[PDB]
RNA sequence: GCCCGGAUGGUGGAAUCGGUAGACACAAGGGAUCCCUCGGCGUUCGCGCUGUGCGGGUUCAAGUCCCGCUCCGGGUACC
């Protein structure tokens, strides 16, 4: 062995060996259980950011640690290579966006190699490639023919594609009950998109007005409060009063630029309840799009309304009651919670539920109502006026029929050689691109690509069959590997990406190509990665952000950050640790820090410094004192082997110090297993195996025996922190003279026998207060419990002329004298 | 507003089952890369008092469980 850790040394020799021996390459094999780990897959931008590096740690810490447990491991790795950050970039460079992509993902696999992630290589896709991209091109036309795609003017205003999303609003509603390994936070926030409301349609007449007005609300309880109604600007009542209403003319228009503002419209409509005439205004916070686009306005109980209304000196009334029975007071503002009815005619007294039914069956009953369910969820808007993503295979005839690009025409290839004259499309300025011919008779093909949320619905499940052609999946290798076992992303994808995923999954159920209702079972959204951030006033009053490696602290009597300075010398404040950003000028760069101190360090801190899901506080000496304690592991390690082979070990003739510490790894081997397979705290594992380490060190190495456990001892650490560190265990397993590669010897199990004690520690309470801890055979009674406690000075001061009038045991845990 | 966390030393945090609080690490500081000291106050060095945001409550026994309070962090809404 080599007396120094040098990871430079180490690292590109055993990557290299991973890619020679194709180590995490798999195959679908039907006698081994298979785990499926995937982590969200990286864009291209051009170097990898911290996030990256904690995201595709724990992945690999997880499949790691499932391949020493004999599962078969799928860890696959990808590119989400179209977009717009390449669009720009081709322009302020002199290049186009394919080539700049390309060298990007050159760059960046690089890295993720550097840091040793074990991936299936074989498996890797970039999503720019036509080789991905006319699959989906496929499928869209596919999903045409089924009734899920549409062609539809709609704002943002423009022709857009739409996919039917809101036709499985349900079942991607109702099937989050399924999902008991996903964070309740993703959860709740897609059942909030989705916004499943149940309502009530009432319809008025409207006086000088040949149709009728349609309102929306989930408050027909509320009712008799009513004193006037809400119509969207975009709505036909409106635009028809504006005709004759200049000023209302300018609020169709001021609607666009785009806190309440209205206009009214001079309609009285009849509340059909009460007879009494109210006012329709046009209002800013009515959607037309959702509902009816108007609503009845209730400016007593919502807060929307209460605004608009004393702004506009509209009158409020009170029809709920308060919590506590009282009426409400409404001098301040709208009160918002469900309770009893009054100021309501013959629904007084009613509480929400028979009022919300009594009022609905009343106006059902005189034709001017009805119950109503309507979402949140609008249809999924595919297409986009840019050039940097796959086309939509979509022609329009001659003769004006839209139909699907022809079977025999796909994939619709977006051509890569091209000049950005950067604000049209090369696929649009030039207008021969547009020209082709179906049938014979001639065709202009679409011109708009996909939405990018389209290659990363349907990434994860291509990997498990990346090189088929004939289809879009592989249905045996698909079922084989799906769901996957562990997803690992951030929570901010939860109602964009975290959704479209599930419903690209169903989709691909309908059209036979799976077998199961949802993608992935559990979720889990690691943290950020914060660093400090400083800053200086300027002479002109501007703040200047200083990067903390370029920070200069001074501590105090106790550490604590009283004063800093930049090299300039200009006068640092402290805000503390914050989210990493180009503002703040406070990222760090994660290949300065694998090259400073080598991959494992960086990997190791990454998972010890901070639970997956907590954020994590970056410190350099944190990174420093993981560095340090690779070194002391290398240590003990080559002092060991320095003394060479071992004789085997003797378990049943060890001191009871040895048995001790052999009880300390064994208890550290079931903690770390515990901690990494179901609790998921990698950083109290990391902990233990420190923890146990530091005892190790302490221990004598002279004895055959003393060797022979420690042989055992470190046999155990070196593979408990391989999945953490595998560039340096894989290299210490081999001097440790274990059995063949570390990637594939099987995880540490703790010996049961091992594990018994032969006594016990007693906490011994007076009172319910600690006065001693006692070590008495693990096997004695109650009564040898109490004399022994008794013979105790500690305890025995607090038994002085004071008498026991109980006492409370737990068998070899504790005995409290209740006294006295 | 709403949902969701959290509060424990100088700092980051542990404590799963109510029963040894503060693991592990950093910051120290100090001593000839490591062994050590390290919650606060007092020490005769064995402990003693005190202590997990503030009020209660249950319990022989609360960081942990229940009821208020006060604070902090991060998401999010004219649906
Ligand atoms: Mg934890
Ligand atoms: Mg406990």
């Amino acid at each position: 062995m080599q007396e120094q850790y040098r990871p430079e040394e180490i690292e590109s020799k055993v990557q290299l060996h991973w890619d020679e021996k194709r180590t995490f390459e798999v195959t679908e094999d039907e006698s081994k259980e298979k785990y499926y780990c995937l982590s969200m897959l990286p864009y291209p931008s051009g170097r990898l950011h911290m996030g990256h590096v904690r995201n595709y740690t724990i992945g690999d810490v997880i499949a790691r640690y499932q391949r020493m447990l004999g599962k078969n491991v799928l860890q696959p790795i990808g590119w989400d290579a179209f977009g717009l950050p390449a669009e720009g970039a081709a322009v302020k460079n002199n290049t186009a966006p394919a080539p700049w992509t390309y060298d990007n993902i050159a760059y960046m696999k690089n890295q993720l190699k550097m840091l040793g992630f074990g991936y299936d290589w074989s498996r890797e896709l970039a999503t720019c490639t036509p080789e991905y991209y006319r699959w989906e091109q496929k499928f869209f036309t596919e999903l045409y023919k089924k009734g899920l795609v549409y062609k539809k003017t709609s704002a943002v205003e423009i022709p857009q594609w739409f996919i039917k999303i809101t036709a499985y609003a349900d079942e991607l509603l109702n099937d989050l009950d399924k999902l008991d390994h996903w964070p309740d936070t993703v959860k709740t926030m897609q059942r909030n998109w989705i916004g499943r409301s149940e309502g009530v349609e009432i319809t008025f007449n409207v006086n000088d007005y040949d149709n009728t007005l349609t309102v929306y609300t989930t408050r027909p309880d509320t009712f008799m409060g009513c004193t006037y109604l809400a119509v969207a600007a975009g709505h036909p009542l409106a635009q028809k009063a504006a005709e004759n209403n200049p000023e209302l003319a300018a609020f169709i228009d001021e609607c666009r630029n785009t806190e309440k503002k209205g206009v009214d419209t001079g309609f009285k409509a009849v509340h059909p309840l009460t007879g009494e005439e109210i006012p329709v205004w046009a209002a800013n916070f009515v959607l037309m799009e959702y509902g009816t686009g108007a609503v009845m306005a209730v400016p007593g109980h919502d807060q929307r309304d209460y605004e608009f209304a004393s702004k506009y000196g509209l009158n409020i009334k009170p029809v709920i009651l308060a919590a506590d029975g009282s009426e409400p007071d409404l001098s301040q503002q709208a009160l918002t919670e469900k309770g009893v009815l009054f100021n309501s005619g013959e629904f007084n007294g009613l509480d929400h539920e028979a009022a919300f039914n009594a009022i609905a069956d009343k106006l059902t009953a005189m034709g001017v109502g009805e119950r109503k369910v309507n979402y949140r969820l609008r249809d999924w808007g595919v297409s986009r006026q840019r050039y940097w993503g796959a086309p939509i295979p979509m022609v329009t005839l001659e003769d004006g029929t839209v139909m699907p690009t022809p079977d025999d025409q796909l994939p619709v290839i977006l051509p890569e050689d091209v000049v950005m004259d950067g604000i049209t499309s090369p696929i649009k300025a030039d207008p021969e691109w547009a020209k082709t011919t179906v049938n014979g008779m001639p065709a202009l093909r679409e011109t708009d690509t996909f939405d990018t949320f389209m290659e990363s619905s349907w990434y994860y499940a291509r990997y498990t069959c990346p090189q088929y052609k004939e289809g879009m999946l592989d249905s045996e290798a698909a079922n084989y590997w799906l769901p996957v076992d562990i997803y690992i992303g951030g929570i901010e994808h939860a109602i964009m990406h975290l959704l479209y995923f599930r419903f690209f999954h169903k989709l691909m159920r309908d059209a036979g190509m799976v077998n199961s209702d949802e993608p992935a079972k559990q979720l889990l959204c690691q943290g950020m990665v914060l660093a400090d951030a400083f800053y200086y006033v300027g002479e002109n009053g501007e703040r200047n952000w200083v990067s903390p490696v370029d920070a200069i602290v001074e501590r105090d009597e106790k550490g604590r950050i009283v004063k800093a300075k930049d090299a300039a010398g200009h006068e640092l404040v402290y805000t503390g640790m914050s989210k990493m950003s180009k503002s703040k000028n406070n990222g760090i760069d994660p290949q300065v820090m694998v090259e400073r101190y080598g991959a494992d360090t960086v990997r190791l801190f990454m998972m010890f410094a901070s639970p997956a899901d907590m954020t994590l506080e970056w410190q350099e000496s944190g990174v420093e004192g993981a560095n340090r304690f690779l070194k002391r592991v290398w240590k003990l390690v080559y002092e060991h082997t320095a003394k060479g082979d071992v004789a085997a070990l003797n378990v049943d003739a060890l001191t009871e110090n040895q048995k001790a510490l052999r009880r300390d790894v064994h208890k550290t081997i079931a903690k770390v297993t515990d901690d990494i397979g179901r609790r998921q705290t990698f950083n109290t594992a990391i902990a233990a195996i420190m923890e146990l380490m530091n005892k190790l060190a302490k221990a004598p190495t002279d004895g055959e025996q003393d060797r022979a456990l420690m042989q055992e001892a470190l046999l155990a650490v070196v593979r408990m922190l391989n999945p953490f560190t595998p560039h340096i265990c894989f290299t210490l397993w081999q001097e440790l003279k274990g059995e063949g590669d570390i990637d594939n010897a099987p995880w540490p199990v703790a010996d049961e026998k091992a594990m018994v004690e032969d006594s016990t520690l007693v906490v011994v309470q007076v009172n319910g207060k600690v006065r001693a801890k006692i070590t008495v055979p693990v096997d004695a009674t109650e009564e040898q419990v109490r004399e022994r406690a008794g013979q105790e000075h500690l305890v025995a001061k607090y038994l002085d002329g004071v008498t026991v009038r109980k006492v409370i045991y737990v068998p070899g845990k504790l005995l409290n004298l209740v006294v006295g």
